[PDB]
């Protein structure tokens, strides 16, 4: 009730070790993932990526972005196998994009910034609830995947269409039956690496696994994004836009890859 963070000069990811002093952490997220450095790691089992039975329920602007939030009382939608151990539901995902085409994501890819990137966050059912899990180092599990300006998703067209009605922070919509499967690449390939929470409290509690193949969106469909507020209804109107922490240091960790 009292975080005044956000991603305006004043106070935007430069200023948040002030009140977040992780923010200079040993495994702070998100990183710029060098390809040519990144291994191969045999070890890797395959993902799974279960969203049959997701059941979304609501989308609500926080301030930062919006939420597509799931019900996650039940074994429902899950990820699993990868680098991870144990099994992971998902509980809500959202995005960060930018101002321009040229920038957006968090994570960048042989320092190339995409329009935006998805975050699809699952916490690890051995620790009972969301809130314990983020005071684990292996608490989390957040599927990132890029988004690039070209031909339309169909898949997330649904969404950008809610967007009118929850324009500003504190707004929220019922938002049913919505299939995150719409939202994947068809490649699972993937980087991952262990690190944190990209938005204060910056937590060091996630293992990423970021896909290496961007899905595709169209300039409309982004654009919709940009509308958005961060201001709650009544106020100077800021867009959201450029709601992405850059890159941080790598540190001690390797980043491995699925893959080749
Ligand atoms: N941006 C980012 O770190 O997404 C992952 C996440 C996990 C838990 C709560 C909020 C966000
Ligand atoms: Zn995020």
């Amino acid at each position: 009730m009292s975080h005044h963070w956000g991603y305006g000069k004043h106070n935007g990811p430069e200023h948040w070790h002030k009140d977040f002093p992780i923010a200079k952490g040993e495994r702070q997220s998100p990183v710029d993932i060098d390809t040519h450095t990144a291994k191969y790691d045999p070890s890797l089992k395959p993902l799974s990526v279960s969203y049959d039975q997701a059941t979304s329920l609501r989308i609500l602007n926080n301030g930062h972005a919006f939420n597509v939030e799931f019900d996650d009382s039940q074994d429902k939608a899950v990820l699993k196998g990868g680098p991870l151990d144990g099994t992971y539901r998902l509980i809500q995902f959202h995005f960060h994009w930018g101002s321009l085409d040229g920038q957006g994501s968090e994570h960048t890819v042989d320092k190339k910034k995409y329009a935006a990137e998805l975050h699809l966050v699952h916490w690890n059912t051995k620790y009972g609830d969301f809130g314990k899990a983020v005071q684990q180092p292996d608490g989390l599990a957040v599927l990132g995947i890029f988004l690039k300006v070209g031909s339309a998703k169909p898949g997330l067209q649904k969404v950008v269409d809610v967007l009118d009605s929850i324009k500003t922070k504190g707004k929220s919509a019922d938002f049913t039956n919505f299939d995150p499967r719409g939202l994947l690449p068809e490649s699972l390939d993937y980087w991952t690496y262990p690190g944190s929470l990209t938005t204060p409290p910056l937590l060091e509690c996630v293992t990423w696994i970021v896909l290496k193949e961007p899905i595709s969106v169209s300039s409309e469909q982004v654009l919709k994004f940009r509308k958005l507020n961060f201001n709650g209804e009544g106020e100077p109107e800021e867009l959201m836009v450029d709601n992405w922490r850059p890159a941080q240091p790598l540190k001690n960790r390797q980043i491995k890859a699925s893959f080749k």
